[PDB]
């Protein structure tokens, strides 16, 4: 039934950011941190952390997700989406072992790149 996720490892790197976006990259690792760390989640059960900014020309969001699809396998993705001038979406999924590090980037088309990896450890509780 229920597994207890607990982060072993958690590098998060961002490059090219304006200070606004540095901001909603701080509150979103931040908060990724939080929630995961002591989560108790079930099989099937997708979790989603996401951090917004909108502004008078621009908006972007970041979401984080992450689901146990079978006793042993988790699916990540991560995904940016930016309106305004340009409206862009990038998304990565990669599906992991339990015990696996995941990593996960995106990069937009003007040079902004977003990096998450993350060890967590998952056991049944």
């Amino acid at each position: 039934k229920k597994i207890k996720l607990n982060i072993k490892e958690f590098k998060a790197t961002a490059e090219g950011l304006s200070p606004e976006e540095k901001e909603l990259w701080d509150k979103f690792a931040e908060k990724l941190k939080k929630e995961l760390n002591n989560k108790i989640i079930n099989l099937g059960e997708k979790i989603e952390i996401e951090e917004e900014l909108k502004t008078p020309t621009k908006s972007i969001k970041i979401t984080f997700s992450l689901e146990l699809v079978s006793e042993d396998t988790f699916k990540a993705t991560l995904k940016l989406e930016i309106k305004g001038k340009e409206t862009i979406v990038e998304e990565e999924t990669v599906e992991f072992k339990a015990g696996e590090t995941v990593k996960l980037t995106i990069k937009l088309p003007d040079g902004k790149t977003f990096t998450l990896e993350l060890k967590l450890e998952a056991t049944k509780i």
